[PDB]
């Protein structure tokens, strides 16, 4: 499914490195939750996340 934004709020934290930013789906209520939901479970991710912005979208 393209359409993943379905009505739970979808986020984009930005999991950042030197050569490239990455981006992973959160899903929280507030942005501060998807930020901190971003640097809490993007450890194993590898990148830094730098960013978390809200997808806010049906589709």
């Amino acid at each position: 499914t393209g359409s993943l934004s379905v009505d739970n709020k979808k986020f984009w934290a930005t999991v950042e490195s030197s050569e490239h930013s990455f981006e992973v789906p959160i899903y929280a209520e507030t942005l501060d939750e998807a930020l901190e939901l971003a640097e809490w479970q993007y450890v194993p991710a590898g990148f830094e996340v730098t960013r978390v912005r809200p997808c806010v979208a049906p589709k």
